[PDB]
């Protein structure tokens, strides 16, 4: 659970919760970055 | 559950949720970037 | 359930929840990016 | 869990959470970098 | 559970929770990075 | 549970937790950095 | 680029690949089943899935060969 | 990239790969089963799955071969 | 990169590769099962999986083969 | 790149690589089963799975082989 | 790079590598089974996993073999 | 890099590598089970596991061979 948030019988403030991530590539399963110069 | 939120019998308050997450070139199952120059 | 909101049996407030993702080039299953010079 | 959040019976107060996190190039489970130059 | 919060029954206050985490090229299974220069 | 928080029935205070953690390269179960010369 | 493959001078090559696959209920870029539902009996009879490959290579006086 | 293959010079090459996979249910990017469900009974008889291969090479004065 | 392989000069090469393989409900970047569900029963007969591979070389003046 | 193969010169090369797997709910990034689930009851009868090879090489003047 | 194999000149090799292997619920780089999860009953018939390999090589006069 | 192999000069090689595995559950870089979870009765028959090898080589005037 990336990032998530949860609570119950909660009461809130301002701002309460506040989340600054950056997932540029990111979350990669099978792809690849590559070159092949036989030449 | 990536940048989920859930609650339950909770009251809420002025910006009490904010996310700021980038995902430019994110979540690839098998997208590869390649090049390939015999010559 | 990426960015998702889920609640039961609550008041809410101003600007209670933001979200602000970019997802420019997001979400590729097979989609590849390649060139291939022979020349 | 990672950077998860998670409370009950539990009062908020401003700013009560904030996360900072960086995640450029990352969660990569085959996702090879490589060159094979022949010539 | 990597950078995660739990509490129960507690009050808040302002800035009650930071976090300043970096997570460039992080979380790698099998992806390796490498180059094979015959040549 | 590397970098976490816990605690019950407790109150809280400006700044009460702070973490300043660097994962660049980090957390890698198999993925290999080598090169193959044979020239 | 699942399965991907590369090649230069395939000169004289012969069988050179046999992919085959079952891609039922793939490539889901957002979805949501049995979303927020109640009650739903599921029993679809999915049944047999995936390759049943056979390859009987025989030279005989007197042959008999069945598949399936 | 999955059982990604690359070569030069295929001269004579003969069977070089046989790809047989069941990709059934694979390659999700987002989704969400049975999200916020109550109730739901779920017997679906997916029943086999994945290759099931066979290969017999038998030379004989006779012979019987049966597959599945 | 799964099963990955390479090469240069496949000169008079015969049966490289047998890339058997079962990917059901495999490659997920985000998902949900059975999230905030409550009394779902699940009794799904996914049934058997994997590869069940058999490869019989059986020379013979006389002979009786049988699979699955 | 799990499973990863190299070479060079496969000059008369014969069974190089047999990559049997069960690949099946693998490669989850993120991903949460029975999250926040109450009451939920979990009978899938997953049955077998990996790999199950059989390879039986047999000469003889009179043969009987059975697989599975 | 699991199982990683390296080589030059494979000229004239048989029977190289034989990776049979059971990934299933492998490889999760974020993941929470049962996460917040409150009477849960989990009785899945998993049932036999990884590999059941078996290799006869038998020459007679009169032969019978059998698998599984 | 579990499992490495390196070589040189495969000339006439013949069975060079055997890796059955079972990496069921294996490779969790964040992961939680049963995390905040409570009153979750877990009997999965998660049952056999791990490789179950077998490798009978006989020569014979009369042949009886039996596996699993």
């Amino acid at each position: 659970s990336f990032f998530s948030f949860l609570g119950e019988a909660f009461d809130g403030a301002r701002d309460m919760w506040r989340a600054y991530s950056d997932m540029r590539e990111a979350n990669y399963i099978g792809s690849d970055k590559y070159f092949h110069a036989r030449g």
